[PDB]
């Protein structure tokens, strides 16, 4: 039921629901080093998933969210996309933001389906659908949203409301 | 055996050798549209394979080679890497060159092993090893080189030599 600029797109996999537990996964950091979800043990996690964080013009609502989220107590914001570490290191949505890091799925495309954000049709096939998943320090889903429209601003407030 | 800064890296697949024919493959162009080897049937091709074309450091020698090869009669230069199309437009060796296009493997990781450039270990696992493959109008390999040292400049002269 997800669309791109109005045009329907098929997104595969099971999108995590509240109360569910997200399994450990391994991604790649800006320095090409492996970064596992459990590397942030006993910490709340915010999975900010984007088809691409290298769209050029940086956002604003996007950066605003990352800042406010990372400023919360004992929480880490993970911006996830299939962009390679080289490109993610330039992402302006989480630059001077301490508790905000970008991690790449380039050698773990299997994760896309595992998180229910696997775009399978259209020019964006092979990329992760826009989504926001909040996890507690035990990796339990406190909140999650698979944006119906890729080019649409996620319900950021709802994501923050649960973190506090 | 290929190495990176001395430390050897494992590269899977059968690297095309002179005397072999390369089969058609489909990659993704800068506009996210599919691009196939067959789209340039009856023309010579130069497959310029890079671990990444978004390293932040772009040598003028990289751009020079593309221009020289592309200026050759009935020749198309395909710069290939796992960088997403969004980043492949930030490459200094393709932008502005008529017969020099960049294409991404993000939707076709199987192509890595197919061309024997599949890096499997180290921090570059998941990327395509540095290589240059020159094909004739029949997709027969005229020259090919799997760069023994990723940080080494390919033998561009040898590649141009077979086309003129």
């Amino acid at each position: 039921t997800v669309t791109l600029a109005g045009n329907p797109i098929e997104v595969g996999g099971h999108f995590p629901q509240v109360g569910e537990i997200v399994e450990n996964f391994i991604l790649v950091g800006n320095d090409l080093a492996d970064v596992a979800l459990n590397d942030f043990a006993s910490k709340r996690k915010v999975l900010n998933i984007f088809p691409s964080i290298d769209t050029g013009v940086c956002a604003t609502s996007v950066r605003k969210f990352n800042q406010q989220a990372a400023k919360l107590s004992n929480t880490i914001v993970l911006c996830i996309s299939a962009d390679l570490p080289f490109a993610q290191a330039r992402f302006c949505g989480a630059e001077g933001i301490e508790n905000a890091k970008t991690v790449s799925t380039f050698r773990n495309h299997a994760l896309h389906s595992q998180l229910g954000v696997d775009i399978q049709t259209g020019p964006l096939a092979g990329l992760t659908s826009r989504a926001v998943i909040v996890l507690d320090e035990q990796n339990n889903v406190l909140h999650s949203q698979l944006v119906e429209e890729i080019k649409e601003e996620p319900n950021y407030e709802a994501a923050l409301a649960v973190l506090a």
